[PDB]
């Protein structure tokens, strides 16, 4: 071949499938809020980044800029969030994108069945989620200082995989990787994200940049 690795499977926690299984086929109609939730988990990856550096400069070595990017692409129908956060090492990833039950998991559940605003809920990882409400596939790519660059990816269905990823190397952080629905096109629109960002996450304290070709 090209090229081959291993790839490892493993299973959704229960009460994480059923989330996930709920969010691709309720009838949920805010679904832009999907990027609030990234962007949140974003910033909260670059308040920790940024707090270690107070204490060990070395920490930026990886890269100084703590900023996010937002890359729609239509040729491969994906929206793309990119940050220079602390990003995740395999244990990480692993015990925080699928094999470990959630706080916030039942009150996500409860205000999605509700037709309830998922933002006011609260500032929990697991709105991560909320991405199936536009996406059929997610790809997670990761880098964390002192660790190597590894790749999630999950269709739902009650799994997800993990690899080392062979793509583009990334200095630190994390990318998160929309594979949009075809109904939901709408979210590779720049006016459509720029409206969304202003909307929802006007007030983020990190640089949000849109990549336009
Ligand atoms: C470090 C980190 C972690 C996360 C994250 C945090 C929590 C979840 N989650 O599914 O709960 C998913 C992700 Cl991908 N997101 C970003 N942007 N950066």
């Amino acid at each position: 071949p090209m090229e081959e690795e291993e790839v490892e499977t493993f299973a959704f926690q229960a009460e994480i499938a059923q989330l996930m299984s709920l969010i691709i086929n309720t009838f949920y109609s805010n679904k832009e809020i999907f990027l609030r939730e990234l962007i949140s988990n974003s910033s909260d990856a670059l308040d920790k980044i940024r707090y270690e550096s107070l204490t060990d400069p070395s920490k930026l070595d990886s890269g100084k800029e703590l900023h996010i990017n937002l890359i729609p692409n239509k040729q491969d129908r994906t929206l793309t969030i990119v940050d220079t956060g602390i990003g995740m090492t395999k244990a990480d990833l692993i015990n925080n994108l699928g094999t470990i039950a959630k706080s916030g998991t039942k009150a996500f559940m409860e205000a999605l069945q509700a037709g309830a605003d998922i933002s006011m809920i609260g500032q929990f990882g697991v709105g991560f989620y909320s991405a199936y409400l536009v996406a059929e596939k997610v790809t997670v790519i990761t880098k964390h200082n002192d660790d190597e660059q590894y790749a999630w990816e999950s269709s739902a269905g009650g799994s997800f995989t993990v690899r080392t990823d062979t793509g583009e190397p990334m200095g630190r952080g994390t990318k998160v990787i929309l594979h949009l629905k075809e109904d939901q096109t709408e979210y590779l629109e720049e006016r459509r994200i720029k409206e969304i960002v202003k909307k929802h996450s006007q007030f983020i304290g990190y640089p949000i940049t849109l990549f336009v070709e």
